[PDB]
C-alpha cells in the first residue's frame, strides 16, 4: 500500500531531476542575452547572478534530489531483497534430498548471493535508469525537433541504432567469457569450502599444501577468465566512446554550416554542447545498465534454474492427511534405486506389526538406511509402495507423514546452538518439563546437570563440541521430545558404551508399550529381545523371525550372531 | 615480476589522461581570439574547426587512455586479488581446531567476501584516484597561484578543510551503523547456513516454518540496519555536494566580480570553469575514494585481526623433527580441559609400549577422543606432557608429528569427490596399486568393483552418498594408504556389521605387527585380544592390564564386559 506511494515519490524525484535537465538548457537564455544587448548596459551583470542561482542551486538541486530518491526508495528495495531472500530460503528448504547430498556449498552459495545481489541492483536500475533515460531522450528529440529541425535528429537516431547494434553484438560475443568466469569462480569457492569442511581431514594426512595448490589452480584459472571478461568490457567501452565522440563531432560541426553566426549567434552552440554532455551520461548509463540487467536476468535464470528444477517428491493433488490408528508399516513389493544405473531394493515386502518392536539387521551396504529414507519419503520407489496403517505414503501429505515418524539417524547433525535448543527442537515450543524428561530418559541428564552452563552449553557446528555418545543421546532426546507414533533408530546405540547402551535399551523398551519401534542395528545383542528380526542382504529379505528362530535356522543371522560369539 | 612494467604503463596512461586534462582548457585559448582580432576572414574559420577537432579528439583520447589503463592494470589487479585470496586460505587452514569447531560459516564467509571485495576496488582507487588527483592538484595550485591572489586559494583550501571536517564527523557517526549492519548480515547468513547444514534435521522434526521465520526475523533486522546505513550515506553525499557546489559558486562569483568581460586576464572565466569541471569530475570521485579506502582498510583490519588472533598450537623456535625409532607413547601427568570452566583430564599418565597393540575403553564422556586430539596436538595440555619415543610433542614441529600418526576418526568426513580420490588422499602421490591394496584391506574392493563407475562413483558432500560402513571402510583405506608408524582407530568399526568388522580386524592385525595400534572402542569384544587395555573413567586411568587380568580384578572393565552378557 505504501510502497506504491514510495515509488510514486521516486518517479516524482525523477521528474525533479528532469526539471534540472530543463534548467541546463535554461542557460541558453543567458546566452541569448549576451550578444544582442551585452556590454555597456545592465544585463552585463545579469549574466553573473542569474548564472549562480541557476548553476549553484541547480547542480545542488540535482544530486540532492537523487540522494533523496535513494532515501525514499531504500525501504522498498531492501524489502524486495528480503522478500526474495526469504522466498529463496523458503524454496531452499523445499529441495530434494538428492540435491542437498550432491550439492557443493561453495558454488551454490555463490549462485544464491549473486542472484540476490543481481535482483537488488536490477530493480534499482529498472526503476531509476530506464524510465528517466527514456524521458530525457524523448525531451531531447522533441526539443531538437522544435528548435533545430528534422535532419539532425534522424542522423542521431541512426547513430544510436548503430551504437545499440554494436553493443548487442559485443555482448553476445562476451557472454561466453562471462559464463566461463562465473563457472570458474563457483568451482574455486566450492573447492575452498569443501576443503574447509574437511579441515580435520587435511590435518590428519598432512595435506595442507596439497589443498593450497589445488585452490591456487582454480584461483589463477578464474583470474585469467576475469582478465578476459574485463578486457572485453574495456573494448565495449572504447567502441561506445568512439561512437559518442564521433556523434559529438558531427553535432558540433553541422551547426556552423549555415553561417558563422547562425540563427542565434550565442546560445545555439552552448545548447548543443550542454546537450552533448548530458547525452554522454545516458549512453554511459544505458549501455552499462542494459548489460547489467542482461547479466542480472542471466544470474536470476541460473539461480532459479538451481532452485526450481528440483521437484522430486511432491504431494498428490488434494492429498488427505495420515490417520495413524494403528502404527503398522507395510513395504509392498518395494523396488528402488538412488540412481537408475544401480538398483538397490529388489521387490522388498515386509509387514511391521502395529505396536511391535521390529529390528532390521544385515551386512554393511545391504540397504537399511535406504529403508529408513524411503519410509520418510525422501525418495519415491520405482515399483511397489509403502503403507502406514493401510494408507499409501505416496498418496498422503509429506507433513502429516513425517509428523507421524521420529528418527534417530545414522549420521546426526545438531544446530550450532546450546544443548537445550537441540533437545527441545523435537516439538515446536517444548516446555522445560518435556526437555528434562527426554534428557532423563536418554541417560544424558546427569551429564547436563554436571555441566557448568547446563542446557546452555555450546555444541558448536554440527554438534561436534560434544562427544559421540553425548551427541547420540542428544538425538535420542530430540526424538523423545517429538514423541511420534512410529520411532526409528538407525544405528542409534553405536557411539555408546555397553552401560549407557543398556540404559537406552531399557528406555526404548519402556516407551514401546503401544507404539511401533524399528531398530536398525549391527550390534545384534541389543536387538535380541525384539519381536521380529528382518535380515537384509543386497536389497532382499534373506531371513525373518525371532532371535531364537533365526539362531536355530543357522543362516545369515546366526552366523553374524555367532560372529559376535567368536570374541 | 613483470607487473611493475604494467603499472608503469598504467601511470603513463594516467599522464596521457592528464594530457587530455591540459587539452580542454588549451583549446579555449584559440576561441578567445575571435572577439577582437582575426578579421582577415580566414582565421575565423580556422579557430572553430580547430576547436571542434581538439574537443572531439580530447574526449575520445581521454576515454581511450582510461580504458587502456584499465586493460593494462587488470592483470596486476587480478594477480593481487589472487595472492590475497591464497594467503587468506593458507592462514585459514592454519587456525586451531577450536576456531573451526566454534566457527559460524555464514558470518566468516561474509567477512571473507567483504575483505576480498574491499581490496579489489581499494587497490584500483588507491592507484588511479589518489595519485592522479594529487598530481592534478599540485599542478593546478602551482600554476594558479601565480595568476590568482590569496583570497580565492585560501578560501578554497579552507573550504576543503571544512569538507574534511564534515566528512570525518559524518563518517564517525556512520561507523556504528555500518558495523551493526555488517554484524546483522553476518548473523543472518550464519543462521541460514546452519539451518541448511541441518536440512535432514529440519526435515526430521517438521520444522521448516520455524527456520523460515527465524531467518525472516534476521533478514528484516538486517533490512532495517541497511536502510539506516544507506540513509546515512545519502546524507553524507548531500553534505559533500552542498560543500562542493557552494565552493563552485564562490569561485564563479569572486572571479566575475572585477569586470563584465574579465577580472585579471582575457580568458579568466572560461579557463576557471573548465578547470573547475575537470576538477569536479575527479573530486566527485574523491569524496567516495576516502571512505572506500578507509572502510576497506578497516575491514581488512577486521579480517586479518580475526585471522591473526593468536593461534593455539604453534611450533617452538627452531623446532626439530620427530624421529620415530621406537613408537612408544607416554602421557606423563596430562591435565587438560577444552574450556577453563570444565577440566576433562586429571593427571592422566600411561605408557603405550613400542610396537604393542593397546586398547582404550571406558564409558561415554570419559575423554578418549581427547587423548587422540591431544596426541595429535590439536590442543596443548594444561599440565604434563606427551612423548613419542621419549620426544616431547610440544617441542617438535606439528608436521613431523602428524606425519608419524594416522587416524581413523570417530566422525569421518570425505571430500565431495570420487571414492578413489579419498582413498588416495592418504599418501602424497599414491599409486593405483597401493590404492587397490588399501581397498582390498578395507573390505571395499568387491563393493567398488561392483560399482558401475567403480573408483569414480560420487560420494557427495561429507561422503553422505555412501553408507556409514562404506565411509568407515573408506577412511580405513585412507589411513592404510598413508601407512604411518603409529595407527589410531577411534571407534573405527562402529558402522560395520560383525562380519565386515572381523574382516577389518584381520586387516588391522595383518598390519602393525611391529607397529603401535591404539584402538578406542566401545565394542569390547573387538579389543579383547589386545596387549593392554586402558580403562578411562571421568578423565582418569581407572585400571590397566590384560583382558583376563582386568576381568579377574572385577572392576570397571569387567562390569562393562558383563553388561554385554545381560539377556
Ligand atoms: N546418494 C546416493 N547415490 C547413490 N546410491 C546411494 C546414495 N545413498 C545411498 N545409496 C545406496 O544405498 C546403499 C548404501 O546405503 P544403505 O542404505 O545400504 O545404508 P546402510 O546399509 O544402512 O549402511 P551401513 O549398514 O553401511 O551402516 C548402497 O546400495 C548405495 O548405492
Ligand atoms: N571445544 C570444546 N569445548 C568444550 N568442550 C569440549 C570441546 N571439545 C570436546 N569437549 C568435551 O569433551 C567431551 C568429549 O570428549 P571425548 O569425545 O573424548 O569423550 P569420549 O568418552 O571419548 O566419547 P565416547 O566414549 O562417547 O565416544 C565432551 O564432554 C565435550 O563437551
Amino acid at each position: 500500500a505504501v510502497l506504491r506511494r514510495r515509488v510514486v515519490g521516486a518517479i516524482l524525484m525523477v521528474l525533479l531531476g528532469k526539471a534540472t535537465t530543463l534548467a541546463l538548457p535554461f542557460a541558453y537564455k543567458k546566452a541569448v542575452d549576451a550578444m544582442t544587448l551585452g556590454g555597456g548596459a545592465q544585463p552585463a551583470l545579469t549574466v553573473a547572478l542569474a548564472f549562480v542561482l541557476a548553476y549553484a542551486l541547480g547542480r545542488f538541486s540535482g544530486v540532492l534530489f537523487d540522494n533523496l530518491r535513494n532515501i525514499v526508495f531504500e525501504r522498498v528495495g531492501q524489502d524486495a531483497t528480503r522478500h526474495l531472500a526469504e522466498n529463496v530460503f523458503a524454496r531452499l528448504h523445499k529441495l530434494s534430498l538428492r540435491f542437498h547430498l550432491a550439492r557443493r556449498t561453495g558454488e551454490v552459495t555463490k549462485v544464491i548471493e549473486r542472484g540476490t545481489k543481481s535482483i537488488d541492483t536490477m530493480l534499482y536500475f529498472l526503476l531509476f535508469n530506464i524510465a528517466p533515460t527514456v524521458i530525457e531522450l524523448t525531451a531531447v528529440i522533441v526539443i531538437f525537433w522544435l528548435n533545430f529541425g528534422l535532419g539532425l535528429v534522424t542522423a542521431t537516431i541512426l547513430a544510436v541504432i548503430a551504437y545499440v547494434w554494436t553493443t548487442r553484438t559485443i555482448t553476445e560475443w562476451r557472454t561466453h567469457l562471462r559464463e566461463k568466469m562465473n563457472r570458474l569462480d563457483g568451482q574455486a569457492l566450492a573447492r575452498a569450502v569443501d576443503s574447509l569442511l574437511n579441515y580435520e581431514t587435511v590435518k590428519y594426512f598432512g595435506a595442507e599444501s596439497r589443498e593450497e595448490a589445488r585452490y591456487a589452480s582454480a584461483a589463477r584459472a578464474y583470474a585469467d577468465a576475469a582478465v578476459k571478461s574485463e578486457n572485453s568490457l574495456g573494448l565495449l567501452n572504447i567502441a561506445q566512446a568512439l561512437i559518442v565522440n564521433l556523434l559529438m563531432a558531427g553535432a558540433m560541426a553541422w551547426t556552423v554550416y549555415g553561417w558563422s553566426q547562425g540563427k542565434l549567434t550565442v546560445g545555439d552552440l552552448v545548447f548543443v554542447n550542454t546537450y552533448l554532455t548530458q547525452l554522454f551520461r545516458p549512453l554511459d548509463m544505458l549501455g552499462m545498465v542494459y548489460r547489467t540487467i542482461r547479466q542480472g536476468l542471466i544470474d536470476m535464470a541460473e539461480m532459479f534454474r538451481l532452485i526450481d528444477t528440483h521437484i522430486e517428491v511432491a504431494d498428490v493433488p488434494n492429498a488427505p492427511a495420515l490417520v495413524v490408528n494403528r502404527p503398522s508399516v507395510t513395504f509392498d513389493n518395494v523396488v528402488f534405486g538412488y540412481d537408475r544405473d544401480r538398483e538397490i531394493l529388489h521387490g522388498l515386502s515386509f509387514e511391521v506389526a502395529a505396536g511391535s518392536r521390529v529390528a532390521i539387521v544385515g551386512p554393511s551396504g545391504a540397504g537399511k538406511s535406504t529403508i529408513a529414507r524411503l519410509l520418510f519419503r525422501f525418495y519415491d520407489p520405482w515399483e511397489g509402495r509403502i503403507l502406514i496403517d493401510g494408507q499409501d505414503i505416496a498418496h498422503v501429505t509429506q507433513t502429516s507423514l513425517r509428523a507421524a515418524l521420529g528418527i534417530v539417524p545414522q549420521d546426526s547433525v545438531l544446530f550450532n546452538d546450546t544443548i537445550g535448543y537441540n533437545i527441545a527442537y523435537g516439538r515446536d515450543g517444548a516446555s522445560r518439563a518435556e526437555v528434562d524428561a527426554a534428557a532423563k530418559g536418554a541417560a544424558i541428564a546427569d551429564f547436563i546437570a554436571r555441566l557448568p552452563q547446563g542446557y546452555d552449553t555450546e555444541v558448536g557446528e554440527r554438534g561436534l563440541k560434544l562427544s559421540g555418545g553425548e551427541k547420540q543421546r542428544v538425538a535420542i532426546a530430540r526424538t523423545l521430545v517429538k514423541n511420534p507414533p512410529i520411532l526409528l533408530f538407525d544405528q542409534a546405540t553405536s557411539a555408546l558404551d555397553t552401560r549407557t547402551e543398556q540404559d537406552i535399551l531399557s528406555t526404548m523398551r519402556a516407551v514401546a508399550s503401544h507404539r511401533t519401534t524399528i531398530s536398525i542395528a549391527h550390534r545384534l545383542s541389543t536387538i535380541a529381545d525384539s519381536d521380529t528380526i528382518l535380515v537384509l542382504d543386497q536389497g532382499r529379505l534373506a531371513e525373518q523371525g525371532s532371535h531364537l528362530d533365526l539362531l536355530r535356522r543357522d543362516g545369515l543371522y546366526a552366523e553374524m550372531w555367532a560372529r559376535q560369539a567368536a570374541e
